[PDB]
Parts: C-alpha cells; sequence; structure tokens
C-alpha cells in the first residue's frame, strides 16, 4: 500500500539515530563573532550537498517517482530541495539542546552554524519546536514531506502524472490522519515553512556575492530558479 511504501522511503532517507554522528559536534556557550569565513561557507555547502544525495535516494523509493519523466524527475527535486531540506532538519533537530541533526547523522550546535547559515538557523528552530508541539508522527510527516516534492511546478511534462500522484499521497494523509482538524493544523505549519525558504534563499544569495568558496551545482540550480 501507499502509505507503506512512504513511511519506508521516509525511514530509508533518514540518519542512523544509534549513530549519530558527534565527531565535529560542539557544545559552544559564546556566540562565533565576527564575518564567517571560507570554513564556514564550505560546511554550510557540504551540509546542502550531501542532503541533495539523500533526499533523491529518498524520491526515488516513493510509489511512482521514477515511473516520472526524468525532466520532471529533477525538476520536483530541485524545487522541492531548499523546504524539503529545512522541513526534515526542523524535524529531526533537538530545539532544546541546541542541536541540529542533519541527514547524514551529523550532529551541530546550533552556535556552531550560525556563521554560515546566519539568524536564520535560529528561525529553523523555532520552526523545530513549532513542529514539536503539534506533534507530528511518522506518517504524517512521511506523507506531508512527499507532498512538499511531488506539487504542481511550472514547466512539468505531464502535471497530470504529478498531480494524480500527488493526490493519492493526499488522501493517504487525510485518511491517515482521521484514523488518528487535526490535518489542518499540520498543514497550518507550512506557511511559516515557506518564510524559512524566503530566508534561506537571501542567505544563500548573500553567500553566493561574497562568493568565499564556489558554490555546489544545487546553490546555482536553487538560485536559476528565482
Amino acid at each position: 500500500n501507499l502509505l507503506t511504501s512512504l513511511i519506508r522511503a521516509h525511514l530509508d532517507s533518514g540518519p542512523n539515530t544509534a549513530k549519530l554522528d558527534y565527531s565535529k559536534f560542539q557544545e559552544l556557550v559564546l556566540p562565533r563573532f565576527g564575518k564567517e569565513d571560507a570554513g564556514d561557507v564550505q560546511q554550510f555547502y557540504d551540509l546542502l550537498s550531501g542532503s541533495l544525495d539523500v533526499i533523491r535516494k529518498w524520491a526515488e523509493k516513493i510509489p511512482g517517482f521514477i515511473e516520472l519523466s526524468p525532466g520532471d524527475q529533477d525538476l520536483l527535486l530541485e524545487s522541492a530541495f531548499l523546504e524539503l531540506f529545512i522541513l526534515r532538519l526542523a524535524y529531526r533537530s533537538k530545539p532544546g539542546e541546541g542541536k541540529l541533526i542533519f541527514c547524514s547523522g551529523l550532529v551541530l550546535h546550533r552556535l556552531q552554524c550560525a556563521r554560515g547559515f546566519g539568524d536564520w538557523i535560529d528561525n529553523i528552530l523555532a520552526f523545530s519546536r513549532s513542529l514539536h508541539s503539534l506533534g507530528v508522527d511518522v506518517p504524517a510527516f512521511a506523507c506531508l514531506s512527499a507532498l512538499v516534492l511531488i506539487t504542481d511546478r511550472h514547466g512539468l511534462q505531464d502535471p497530470r502524472r504529478v498531480e494524480e500522484l500527488q493526490n493519492r499521497i493526499a488522501s493517504c494523509l487525510k485518511e491517515h490522519m482521521a484514523a488518528v482538524s487535526c490535518l489542518s493544523r499540520l498543514l497550518g505549519k507550512l506557511p511559516e515553512l515557506r518564510t524559512l525558504c524566503t530566508q534561506g534563499l537571501q542567505r544563500i544569495f548573500c553567500l553566493k556575492l561574497e562568493d568565499l568558496v564556489p558554490p555546489p551545482p544545487i546553490v546555482d540550480k536553487i538560485f536559476m530558479d528565482t
């Protein structure tokens, strides 16, 4: 069934919590001061680039995403990327502790992220606990995230296919959350998520302009989409 394949796809795309990765983690007390250097930017960029790989291996595994055309397959992806990056990160992070947890299991302190991400990081954590107040069970999240991906995108081959897959996922979510308006409180989180992507596009524009290290292709593509 569709739900099951969405739960699994989510759970496979997630970090292994038995192996969160603390090799870079440090519990800092005082803000990192100054301007950000090339190391800050390169980290931020790698984290970005890392997640695209995983979000794609998550995409593939959605019932009938592989079935679509290669044109739309990468278009739903690059267009959903930043929103997926932020929502998955907000979902799996730990705002009480100041821990950002990334798709590869990497754990970073809010204060370690602040130079590359900017004040954006603080809004992302605000959005994290906002998600966490509400409670969003795994099946609700595993449908919500596929809906961020499979959605009409100006310039899609057969948006009938996308629109069709979309509505199945949409009724899984509707059904599952009726089995558990709840759905509309969860949907009431996506305007917050939208504000987050805009601020992220702005930091990424700002970093593109310092040009301290060459961006990864995703930075360009996400920015070209503007």
